[PDB]
DNA sequence: GAGACGGGCAACC
DNA sequence: ATAACGGTTGCCCGTCTC
């Protein structure tokens, strides 16, 4: 049985063990199965191929899974495919994990007080699930999170806590200073935790320094419901004459191995633990033996070691080698310890530890309800404003629908305490406007029409109607036959001989808020990217200043930059390692904490008579002290269900019609929804007077949000939508992963159902199982599930087919990965329809607003050359394939838009002194003029600058211009190569004052 | 050696 | 071409310029 490690040349037989933790299964042309596995034994790794001889064994080639431990005994072979050497396995046999034992008797056992998660930034490996876990195994009465500086493993290991029944400690390792060392933080109780967050939330803003501290007055100050541990090392007590430790409620100790880097020898470190347990005794303190946990076994330490080691001698404990600081046992605690007696022994590491976790109750780090803001006035004023914007546009009294879309959303709103929400969202959108920047409609409030009448979104979720904006008189629609009331011919009010209005889009209430009102929805608008902010600071003023969050995040090692680790430490230890072995490297480093961050835009909204304390610490992203906003410690997903969240994101729609509207004069509002011309470039480039062989495409939506893309432009291509209800359709399909390609392209071309027959919204799960017959609370749930990528429960198969739901549908639901409400793909729609009314009519104006706003990746000789050139670049890039990088195919987006500007009519101008603006294209006749950020190496910033200078007065020579504008010698350069500078003189033979 | 700038990446909707 | 979810904010860090 051979380790791993010393698999090094090609060889006729091996028996070898490890982890499975990648196995797939392919067919070869002869029949024939080939299993594929990658294994490690923790001294290294190797693929593993089998050929099957019959198919008895194929079949138990796919019983292989992650996870799995297995004997193989093969040849080693020099694949030349995969580029190392490979397992030829003729044996196979799975066989136990047969993982360290804890042998000590059942009620005997240690309890972990000092202990590391992933959440300890790129200085812990396993997760605290894991370890959970593991002490649950090993019969471990209780176990600790002790992490640097932080809390943020607390929501993990409570649902960990719940689902395996381990009673969890919440604690903190806390970095102390005089008024820099180290401590162990034990809650014991509710307003220990609470001390918890204060603590953590104090150490990161008002005492951060070059990392969280804490004065320990301020320590003193926030003591109630703590034990104190003298922890570490890096322990106040453990550097070196007595009351200092008379501080503590315990006394740590660490395996002699834990301390090996320095100190004489280990005979010493061996002494000064039999002072502190000589303390102990003589001041009544419990000593205990803890492990300072930082992965579970033994082996996982090289994962420890390749992330400090991605530090550089910036974190300097790259100096020593690192400590074996894995989980130990409570029998191996004992050996550890053997030295002090066997009496010592069992105290330390069992009778004291057991003692302590006796001292710590229940305690519930996240709550189980929702808490839910109070303004007076609101629930009133969410009534009334809404009837009374209704009865506007719908007439008094209202016609039975709509009064019975509102008694039942209102009391719903209004009971489940959303009123504010929806008032709050309403004058961010009204002050939005005001200030000239109008307001995307986003998410599921679209299925809300009292969502509708305090205008938080354009969409309105009644069935579809024609009504007069004059007479008010309606007709609406429940033949059901008619998908959107946008799809309806133009007509006139048969009662006063107005132009009729039509809307609708027949959306259930229910995607919203659901049936229980057990789901916590939230409030999603787009604001403009340039605004953004400005709606952010308005919910300070609104809620007041304490009483909002911005949503925080935490940034872990993923995929790339775990590969990139692992490498790089191969490289500096002068390593070859067989893809296979980096491969699982990489593995284990990823899930470890990097940084943190900022939601993109949520704003969290602490409700008046509670105190953000009760949900989460709160610190600065990244720890930028002058930071406008604070951010929550704990992310959006881990308080999901205990407040109310305001979506207020950035998004380039608004800003595009509000440039395209600022341009034109026209009233985006006014524009159609069936001009046949603007609908027509779905399907085709007619309406764009241009051949696809003149622009590399079949239909005309290139630069169309969400509809310009390969994917959708294929896909559009296939299906030829028409009607605004197609469209919606259409954005449905081609958002989220096994949505069309192998699920609903498929069920149209077997013809097993049609277009519209096939799952284009997560609203039409709900509808169509109502329809058939099941209860809505559970067709509720049901669409919830599959919408989220979650599949369908055992009990929610058998309700559908207990009520003749087809087993292609059953089956196409498990398969979404991701799943729009209609009420998003609505709002989406009408803005590309928008959109698509300039692409069509005023071109130009269409193009500077696309690269003004939305391109960021330029070739500008391309463009300027015109056709011809775009094009090569174009092909340049198409060569490179699924091999492009990200920066060329962004590019490749823009570039599209060039050529097909260009053949339209229109071209490019050379970067122009006096004309350019800094960030916007302008037009020009037929052409749109650069602006100076558009040329590589020039920011805004500068452009800016170039700009102003230029306003205070005219550039007198290039050195002027050089100065004035802040120019480096390259981007001078640019410029004089293009022959921007040729009419100025180098430099002036005079200058004055 | 501090400050633009852009790429590369992670979180998120 | 293949297969393909689209689009947004924000942080780090190497690079290139004084
Ligand atoms: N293309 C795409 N769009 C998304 C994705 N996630 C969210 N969005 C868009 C569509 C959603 O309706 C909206 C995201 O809103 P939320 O995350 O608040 O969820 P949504 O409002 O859909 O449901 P909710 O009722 O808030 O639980 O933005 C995604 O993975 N892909
Ligand atoms: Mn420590
Ligand atoms: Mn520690
Ligand atoms: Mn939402
Ligand atoms: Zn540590
Ligand atoms: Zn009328």
């Amino acid at each position: 049985v051979r380790r791993l490690e010393t698999i090094v040349e090609e060889e006729r037989r091996v028996v070898v063990q490890g982890y499975v933790f990648d196995a797939e299964v392919s067919e070869l042309k002869s029949g024939r199965t080939l299993l594929t596995m990658k294994i490690t034994d923790y001294t290294n790794s190797i693929l593993v191929k089998m050929f099957s001889r019959d198919k008895e064994d194929a079949e138990l080639m796919s019983g292989v899974k992650k996870g799995m431990w297995v004997k193989v005994r093969g040849s080693v072979q020099n694949d030349t495919f995969v580029r190392d050497l490979v397992i030829i396995a003729n044996d196979l046999n799975e066989i136990a994990a047969n993982e360290r034992q804890d042998t000590a008797p059942e009620g005997e056992k240690r309890v972990e007080l000092h202990l590391h998660t992933p959440m300890s930034q790129m200085d812990a490996v396993t997760s605290v699930t894991k370890l959970i876990e593991q002490a649950k195994k090993w019969g471990h009465p209780a176990i600790a999170v002790t992490d640097h500086a932080v809390v943020q493993s607390f929501p993990e290991a409570y649902s960990a806590a719940k689902k395996h029944g381990m009673k969890v400690i919440y604690g903190l390792e806390a970095n102390i200073v005089d008024d820099p060392f180290h401590v162990t933080l034990l809650a014991q109780n509710e307003t220990g935790l609470k001390n918890l967050f204060k603590l953590v939330s104090l150490s990161h803003i008002q005492y951060f320094h070059r990392v969280p501290r804490i004065p320990r007055s301020v320590l003193v100050k926030h003591r109630d419901g703590l034990l104190v541990g003298s922890g570490c090392d890096k322990g106040e007590l453990f550097d070196n004459v007595e009351d200092i430790a008379r501080f503590y409620d315990f006394l740590e100790v660490h395996p002699p191995d834990v301390y090996k880097p320095l100190v004489k020898d280990e005979e010493m470190i061996k002494n000064i633990i039999r002072s502190i347990v000589a303390l102990g005794e003589k001041l009544d303190i419990p000593v205990v033996a803890t492990g300072n946990v930082h992965y579970l076994n033994p082996e996982d330490k090289i994962y420890r070691k390749i992330l400090i080691h991605s530090q550089g001698g910036a974190n300097p404990l790259n100096r020593h080698e690192l400590p074996d600081v894995y989980f130990r046992t409570t029998n191996e605690m004992l050996d550890c310890f053997s030295f002090l007696g066997p009496e010592k022994a069992k105290e330390i590491v069992v009778d004291n530890t057991q003692k302590i976790a006796s001292l710590i109750g229940d305690v519930k780090p996240i709550k189980d309800e929702l808490y839910t803001p109070r303004i007076e006035g609101a629930d009133e004023e969410i009534r009334e404003m809404s009837y009374r914007r209704a009865k506007e546009i719908y007439g008094d009294p209202l016609p039975k629908l709509v009064e019975e879309r509102l008694e039942k959303e209102l009391k719903s709103i209004i009971g489940h305490g959303f009123a504010v929400i929806y008032l709050i969202s309403h004058k961010l959108v009204k002050k939005s406007l005001d200030d000239g920047y109008l307001v995307g409609s986003r998410g599921s409030v679209g299925s809300s029409f009292v969502a509708t009448m305090t205008e938080i979104t354009e969409v309105n979720p009644l069935p579809p109607h024609y009504v007069c904006p004059n007479c008010k008189h309606s007709e609406f629609f429940n033949d059901g036959s008619v998908g959107s009331g946008f799809d309806l011919p133009d007509k006139n009010c048969p009662r006063c001989g107005t132009k009729y209005k039509k809307d609708g889009h027949d959306i259930p209430f229910e995607t919203f808020l659901g049936f229980k009102g057990d789901k916590v929805p939230d409030i999603d608008l787009n604001f403009s990217g340039e605004y953004q902010p400005r709606a952010h600071n308005y919910t300070k003023v609104l809620f007041g200043e304490d009483n909002v969050y911005r949503a925080g995040t935490i940034g872990t090692v993923a995929d790339k930059t775990a590969y990139g680790f692992v490498k790089a430490y191969a490289s500096d230890h002068n390593l070859e390692l067989r893809g296979a072995e980096i491969d699982r490297l990489a593995a284990g480093c990823t899930g470890v904490k990097r940084t943190t961050g900022q939601h993109p835009g949520g704003i969290i909204v602490v409700p008046d008579y509670m105190e953000i304390y009760d949900f989460t610490p709160i610190q600065y992203p990244a720890d930028d002290t002058s930071s406008e906003w604070r951010t929550t410690h704990f992310d959006f997903h881990s308080i999901h269900d205990n407040l109310l969240k305001l979506d207020i994101l950035g998004h380039d729609d608004p800003t595009v019609i509000r440039m395209l509207q600022d341009l034109s004069g026209i009233d985006p509002k006014t524009i159609p929804t069936d001009d046949p011309d603007v609908m027509g470039i779905f399907s085709s480039t007619e309406p764009l007077g241009v051949t696809p062989e003149q622009i590399m495409c079949n239909v005309g939506t290139i630069g169309i949000p969400e509809f310009g893309t390969r994917f959708v432009r294929q896909m559009l291509e296939e299906t030829r939508p028409k009607t605004f209800s197609e469209l919606v359709q259409i954005s449905g399909l081609s958002h989220g992963t096994d949505v069309w390609l192998g699920n609903a392209q498929e069920l149209i071309q077997n013809g097993t159902c049609t277009l519209s027959e096939v799952i284009g919204c997560r609203d039409d799960i709900m509808v169509y199982l109502i329809y058939r017959g099941l209860e809505p609370s559970l067709a509720f749930k049901i669409m919830e599930s599959v919408r989220k990528g979650k599949g369908l429960t055992p009990e929610f198969e058998a309700e559908m087919r207990k009520h003749d739901v087809p087993e292609w549908y059953i089956d196409s639901c498990k398969k979404i990965k991701y799943m729009f409400p209609k009420a998003h793909a609505a709002a989406y729609v009408l803005m590309a329809v928008r959109i698509a009314y300039f692409k069509v009519h005023h071109p130009l104006l269409y193009y500077a607003s696309y690269f003004t706003v939305r391109a960021e990746d330029f070739d500008l000789d391309a463009m300027i050359k015109g056709s011809a050139a775009i094009r090569k670049r174009i092909e340049e890039i198409n060569a490179k394939g699924i091999q492009a990088t990200a920066k060329e195919k962004s590019l490749l987006t823009v570039l599209e838009v060039a050529l097909e500007m260009c053949e339209r009519g229109f071209s490019f101008k050379n970067i122009d002194l006096y004309r350019s603006q800094a960030t916007e294209f302008v037009i020009d006749g037929n052409s749109l003029i650069p602006p100076f950020n558009a040329i590589p190496g020039l920011g805004t910033n500068v452009a800016q600058a170039i700009v102003r200078a230029r306003e205070e007065g005219e550039f007198l020579s290039k050195e002027d211009l050089q100065q004035r504008g802040k120019l480096s010698k390259t981007l001078l350069e640019y410029l004089e190569s293009r022959g921007c500078l040729d009419s100025l003189p180098d430099h002036n033979q005079l200058s004055l004052f």
